[PDB]
DNA sequence: CCTGGCG
DNA sequence: CGCGCAGG
């Protein structure tokens, strides 16, 4: 009895719907699908997206018209669904879906991009900070956590095609690479690295300069568990072939109880 | 129906 | 490049 979970930074759900989304969503059959950067409120989506037979859908849209936003489809509904950490700034941008699956917490997080500004960065890290204290509190409470989404940060050099030219860009800043160390040091396993240790494995590629076409990308989308849960995940992979976004989907699968 | 934020 | 958004 294995639970397949998919994360995807979708970059416009209305757009991905126009590029075969649902077709894939039913071909690939995941018990939980977490989507990030949805760029929509639910009343903007076609009913075909709001209502997917088999799945209860949940949407956390920002209070900024078609910006950010996370979503989730799921066969077995969560016992409850939290949408923020407890700080307005982070809570109001459709970035947080913590969904209690009475077995584990599934954290669907779209972490802030810090490319575009120093004050939008910073926000990214303070967001990171707010997330950690939170996940800590939950797994200290003995709750097992699965965290997926768009971290917007390559952890180590191996997590992007061109680390060296990228030292100064947000996404591979030593400041942000630091936090993931902290994050892991706090007892979280980068589930993908539990299986693959090869380079050139990515989940993001710049649209401009047609980067995807030749694998010149980054690994920004992650599946994480707590050390204590490491045992019960039996594959974290990357759906490198799924199209219609500058990111791509990443898969996990876990176990019964 | 084009065209000119964030990522 | 791509998404969406607003507003001529």
């Amino acid at each position: 009895a294995v639970l397949k979970i998919i994360s995807w930074n979708v970059n416009g759900l209305r757009a991905v719907h126009r590029k075969g989304f649902l077709k894939w969503f039913m071909e690939e059959k995941p018990d939980i699908l977490c989507l990030q950067e949805i760029k929509a409120a639910p009343e903007q989506l076609p009913r075909k997206l709001r209502h997917v037979e088999g799945y209860r859908s949940f949407f956390t849209p920002a209070e900024r018209k078609g910006y950010s936003g996370v979503a989730m489809y799921t066969k077995v509904p969560p016992s409850s669904l939290r949408e923020g950490f407890g700080v307005e700034r982070f809570d109001t941008e459709g970035r947080i879906q913590i969904a209690d699956f009475d077995d584990f917490l599934l954290y669907n997080i779209y972490f802030p991009n810090g490319k575009m500004s120093e004050e939008r960065l910073k926000y990214k890290l303070e967001f990171y900070d707010a997330f950690l204290e939170d996940v800590n509190r939950e797994r200290d409470s003995g709750r097992n956590v699965i965290i997926c989404g768009n971290f917007n940060t390559a952890h180590r050099e191996i997590d992007l095609a061109r680390p060296k030219e990228n030292s100064n860009v947000s996404g591979f800043l030593p400041v942000e690479r630091a936090w993931i160390d902290k994050f892991i040091e706090n007892g979280y396993v980068d589930t993908f690295r539990m299986f693959n240790s090869d380079p050139g494995q990515y989940t993001w590629w710049s649209y401009r300069t047609r980067a995807r076409e030749r694998n010149v990308g980054w690994r920004l989308d992650y599946f994480f568990v707590n050390e204590e849960f490491k045992g019960k995940v039996k594959r974290s992979w990357i759906l490198s072939d799924v199209m219609g976004s500058d990111h791509c989907p990443i898969g996990l699968e876990i176990e019964l109880l």
